[PDB]
DNA sequence: GTTGAGCGTT
């Protein structure tokens, strides 16, 4: 019910990618990878709104390990 | 063709 902000991402990684591993775990809404407009280059970060609440909360209370690099899924400032 | 803590153009 809430977005949650997805720190250490790969430079590589791609929306459809972070989809496909947190889909793992429940039913994704949405996904962003945050990137600069002008290039497409990844800026390390996105965010990610699970449909079931019991899903969100599972995938806080551990790391992950996404294309090589342990990433942290957080609740975001603002 | 580069980097590595952070907080979201629509």
């Amino acid at each position: 019910t809430s977005d949650l902000i997805v720190l250490g991402l790969p430079w590589k990684t791609t929306e459809q990618d972070l989809k496909e591993y947190f889909s793992t775990f429940g039913e994704v809404l949405m996904v962003q990878v945050k990137k600069d407009l002008k290039t497409g280059h990844s800026k390390g970060f996105g965010f990610v709104r699970f449909t079931e609440y019991e899903t969100q909360v599972k995938v806080m209370s551990q790391r992950h390990m996404i294309d090589g690099r342990w990433c942290d899924c957080k609740l975001p400032n603002s």
